[PDB]
DNA sequence: ACTTTATGAAAATAAAGTATAGTGTG
């Protein structure tokens, strides 16, 4: 099996949709009744350095999917399918900071189970996915993430390196 | 490389916006 790891950037205005999406369970300490867009901007806003206002189009958090295919699951039980998830938290925490892991739903229902979890490219005082999340940082994850969560326990092949697969949807792939 | 944004104000500037790297399923 392989490790599946990639993200999509949320606005103020994805926040909305993704928040309801997710009412699953959440790993995050977060508070539950609060929006993910209220969440968020309230943070920045109290530990961003600049005096302007976040920008319009910021991209106010990085969303990643982690999951792998169906039948690596099915080797898992419950308690170590949640201990793969809070691993795979565990990385990005450590790697871009513990406040910023905004949030970290899994679903676990009828499909593979996919963790959504919405980190924050908040460093030193900045706001800047284009900062945290850059070509060079994308390659680190695909490379380094597998061999973490190996270390763990969970044995899991980094993506082909250089691969040429385009993202595909349901609708797309019809 | 190029464009959009926010700024006590630009006939202008800097920081962050645009993808990125990766597989799933049947
Ligand atoms: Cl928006
Ligand atoms: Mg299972
Ligand atoms: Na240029």
């Amino acid at each position: 099996s392989y490790m599946v790891a990639r993200m999509q950037k949320m606005k103020a205005g994805n926040l909305g949709g993704a928040f309801k999406h997710n009412e699953n369970y959440e790993l995050t300490d977060r508070d539950r009744s609060v929006s993910y867009e209220k969440q968020i901007k309230d943070y920045v806003n109290e530990n961003k350095v600049s005096n302007r206002a976040i920008r319009k189009d910021a991209v106010l958090c990085d969303e990643w999917i982690i999951t792998s295919d169906k039948d690596f699951f099915e080797k898992l039980d419950e308690e170590q399918t949640r201990t793969f998830f809070e691993t795979a938290k565990n990385y990005f925490a450590e790697n871009y900071g513990e406040s910023n892991i905004a949030y970290a739903s899994v679903h676990l229902d009828e499909s593979t189970p996919h963790m959504h979890m919405g980190v924050v490219p908040f460093e030193n005082g900045k706001l800047s996915s284009k900062a945290m999340f850059d070509r060079e940082e994308l390659k680190h994850i695909q490379e380094d993430l597998p061999r973490y969560m190996s270390d763990h326990g969970f044995e899991l092949e980094r993506g082909k390196l250089n691969s040429e697969a385009k993202h595909k949807t349901v609708a797309e792939f019809k």
